[PDB]
């Protein structure tokens, strides 16, 4: 997909949000959900595993969260950031939204049949290759290996 | 197949569901169930009015109720739902790597994350219990609103 003028701008606050994470003890993944036309800021969040003990909180989904209820089309022009590559579960609550477009820091630490499968479902995705995110992540997997997997289900 | 824990599980979420509707939220209830001896590891609700939340279906809160867990815990349990998966709960199934579902109805509901799971290798039960169709319809004819917001509509 094409790049669009809020990028940047939605890259930095889900950075942001996984480096706010990792001093919190945490999964550091982050991410955040902005209008595409305005780029207002419809809420932020990283992962909640270890902060709330929390099995469902991954980054996308604490994000989701922390932007409350919603009328189901105001998430119909939205781009939905995050620093990794989403997995099955993230990738079913941006399709079942309507979250038509995601954009990704880093699918070289991890990656799931999601990325693509959203492409399939008619979504439009981006992978940025953000060396901050990539690093950052690369970093967590090495040091605290057995928290990662939990994290993923294995 | 079939599991001989299936009316036990089918029977909590139903009550789960029950319990949901009794506090003003969405009637979807379900739990997670240890194939091997039976233990039932979490159960919950919809929790979408009972803490505005956006994320906490009545599966997503399931899983949440059981806490963090090791993946090879959920390799070989059963999760039970009142209301066929939306792609979210889908999701959720497919990445824990939870073998199998059993669906109370799929009458009310149904997304494409039913023929989904069986793509990706998952057994699919579909019970067809009239009182998790009926308990769902009642709420979708009082709050139309309400029902679409949970799915996004
Ligand atoms: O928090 C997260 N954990 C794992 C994968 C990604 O979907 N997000
Ligand atoms: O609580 C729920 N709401 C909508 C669909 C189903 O996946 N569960
Ligand atoms: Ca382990
Ligand atoms: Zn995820
Ligand atoms: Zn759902």
């Amino acid at each position: 997909g094409m790049a669009s003028k809020w990028d940047q701008k939605g890259m930095d606050i889900a950075y942001e949000e996984a480096l706010l994470g990792y001093k919190e003890g945490g999964v550091p993944i982050g991410g955040c959900l902005i209008n595409n036309k305005d780029g207002s800021v419809l809420g932020r969040g990283h992962n909640m595993r270890f902060q709330k003990g929390s099995a469902t909180l991954h980054g996308e989904i604490s994000t989701l969260e922390n932007c409350g209820r919603l009328e189901g089309k105001v998430y119909k022009d939205t781009t939905l950031y995050t620093t990794l590559s989403p997995c099955e579960m993230c990738t079913g609550a941006i399709i079942m939204y309507g979250i038509p477009r995601c954009v990704i820091g880093e699918n070289v630490n991890f990656k799931s049949k999601g990325e693509k499968y959203l492409q399939t479902r008619g979504h439009e995705v981006v992978v940025v290759d953000d060396e901050r995110c990539k690093k950052l992540m690369k970093q967590f997997i090495d040091e605290r290996p057995q928290d990662w997997f939990e994290d993923i289900g294995e």
